[PDB]
């Protein structure tokens, strides 16, 4: 009896185990860490004799995923596209799609430009990809004061400051916030400084992240594209931003949104749709209306990154695709 | 005389004890740790010479079950079903119910798929199932302060802050309230993340265990229903719900509701009509109503879980199988 | 896993790298910091095997610079002129220029009175070039903190009372505002000076940087230009400045500007039509408006210096070469 779920738990089959496989899901945790500034928890292995192939992954003894994987699975493509076809499945809760490949079409996708595991690393793939739908629930308070703690080294005074202007709640919150869009804190310099000059001008968490997220935006665009080619980007409409920018209600803890769920659901459903003709669209929407349209999305469309005009500069030209817009829908249809 | 009842007594006839007794009676001590997040007292065994046999459970020196088990008593089956039929008696304080069989009928049990048992194993079946109805009398100020001194080895700041942001009184009414609900307080790390959240915006104790809920709704719906099957819902209509809202009554220490005997009385008679249709149902009502349902349903309906809307997300299909609607009564019948 | 991001890293093919590299580096970060008082970290030097001559500078680890220097890229001259032409490619982030010149064009060129580099300085003069565009980067709390520190040897009494005034954000995000203007804060002393002197009549960071800026015109009119002959002024008219100056709005943390986007984007079109005809120009405008026309002209003129009409002297001769005027737009187009 000892308080506290353990937080990461991996259950194998003994087939699935391998003498490497401790080697790989380190490197993969550093490879996490390098990416989004987040310290994973060790994982623990747990060996399940069973005779069917499976593996689970529990986050603080709460199982998160559960796959079985067939007698054929040798080598694994993560996602879908055109060169490769075959032994396709869906993985759970959204996270995206699976392909199972024999050698000669393992090695000519490999040939085609993409990446292809066999053994051990077959596991870490499906792991790390885990571990991405769910990294905003490996950083709290304690984690928080942990990255504090690390970064008093060599910025005690930075961090002395930050701790004067926050505390460490509202600092846990930002980070939180900011990793749950998939944006990395690893630059910890950056966001304590960006906190500690809007601290004494913003006391809403939300608007700190936002402000962060700006000075941000340089990362936030590297890692959106690595290159400088035109990515596809969708305008929300002037009906769709004055809609909820008149929702806004302001209370002594900050800014929410107050729409019916009427506007919600439709404003869901045409992005949706807007969404179908392409594999990866970057929606962008005004300053005001970013973080509220994420939060009326994140529950649905948790992939998907909402970006504002302000997060990208003027020297990245647009190329806007399309431009979804509506009007209010229960006093009339009007566009919907 | 020492001051202070002991927690759990279990009083046996020298027939009953066995040497295995006191490994398994830790096994179930274990499993409800893991099961509940409670870490239950030691188990006081005494030996006690009667011709009958006869076991009996006190909590705190109160005696809370009896049962004198039959000579013929040598497998246990909790439950009822319709393929094992024989010698079945219903535990007192609505526990649930117990069947005694045969060797053979044992055997044919155990291999339609349930779980029988023999020897010392059927004292631990009925004192864990004792030990589940009342697990809320293990949780409070003490067992809390033990709980937070626990977590204090990995998660020192956490449970600084939430020291910081609550009062201990406060803190074991929530894990109490939630433990009530057989909702598993072992994510304390979550738990705690979520008082941190919430505790500067309200300071309901209700309102804060409510968020709490949502915040673990995944195990919750996990505890629930194992598989994604989809299990049957009760929704409460639109009348019931209103006139449960209309005598919502804030004081200084929070809201409490203001309903008539004759209002309580015949939802509960409605429900409870609405219930021996099937063997299990979840009633489903809203956010702001769920709390006040179930405290208002948690005297006769304990083991009925309440669940409300937002605690169900937008992946689950609801299946609703009734919907249970009345109006007021003491004004005009209407509806009742 | 080390939480800060690793400030400066140099990532060169192996044939780049030299033995006197590393001395070649420190000397240039020693220039640097006595150019612009701004103490550089270490660089990190990472070999990486590649066929393609390629270097990469990166910032907190996010890649600022790329460049695939050609084959036969043996003499490097940064900037354009007449005399000089051939293998010229511009660098990204509007830097500059560069040139690429043979053994007898470099000579030439060296003769003609510029600065060639040959083996690892081509490297330096490409990093100094990518360091002098981020140098307010590399200015915050703790290299405030640090610098502080490192003033109370002979300044103890004058780095007291700069605490005593002022707080350390404060005074970070002035150094920061000075750095960022390619205004040297070499003389310490004077700066906290001139902050000691200001502090109580003044609030606003942007006023104390003015004032600094103010304090500090001797040597930023000597960088300038290093010889006294009259170097191009263009004054921004009347209109220009009124019309910004009614802009100005007041709250509890200072001065902002309340513009339209389409006069910021007038003016700074019309500024950069009169930037076109001359290699370099200096803008001048009024003292109360050349912060705001900084702010709304850093974004896309970065390296043009506005100056104040206070921050030049009565003993320099002005030699007015345009005078860009323009009224408001949105009411009416009047000049413009």
């Amino acid at each position: 009896m000892v308080p506290g779920a353990c937080p990461l738990i991996l259950r194998l089959s003994p087939t699935l185990h391998s003498a490497d496989l401790i080697r790989d899901i380190d490197a993969m945790r550093w490879f996490l860490f390098e990416d989004t500034g987040v310290p994973l928890p060790e994982v623990n292995i747990e060996v399940l004799p069973e005779p069917t192939e499976k593996l689970t992954v529990l986050l603080y003894q709460e199982p998160v995923f559960s796959l079985s994987i067939p007698a054929q699975a040798d080598y694994l493509l993560i996602g879908a596209d055109a060169s490769v076809v075959g032994d396709s499945q869906t993985l759970p809760n959204g996270m995206g799609q699976i392909c199972w490949l024999t050698k000669d079409m393992a090695h000519k996708a490999q040939g085609f430009g993409l990446d292809v595991f066999a053994g051990s690393q077959r596991i870490s793939a499906l792991l790390k990809c885990v571990l991405l739908r769910h990294m905003g629930e490996f950083i709290g308070v304690q984690e928080t004061r942990y990255l504090m703690n690390a970064m008093e080294k060599n910025y005690s005074e930075l961090v002395k400051e930050l701790q004067r202007q926050l505390p460490i709640n509202k600092i846990a919150e930002t980070l939180q916030r900011l990793v749950s869009e998939r944006v990395s804190i690893r630059d910890l310099r950056l966001i304590f400084g960006t906190l500690i000059d809007w601290a004494p001008r913003e006391k809403d968490v939300l608007m700190l992240t936002e402000y962060v997220r700006i000075a941000l935006r340089r990362h936030i665009l590297r890692r959106l594209n690595p290159e400088g080619k035109p990515l596809p980007i969708l305008r929300i409409g002037e009906g769709i931003e004055n809609l909820v920018r008149e929702s806004i209600r302001q209370t002594a803890m900050g800014t929410y949104t107050a729409l019916s769920s009427r506007h919600k659901t439709q404003i869901l459903q045409l992005i949706e749709q807007a969404l179908k003709q392409s594999a990866k669209l970057f929606i962008v929407t005004s300053v005001d209306t970013r973080r509220f349209l994420r939060k009326i999305t994140e529950a649905t469309l948790f992939d998907v990154p909402i970006l504002s005009w302000q997060e990208l500069g003027e020297e990245s030209l647009i190329q806007v695709v399309e431009s979804i817009d509506l009007s209010e829908e229960e006093l009339a249809d009007n566009e919907e």
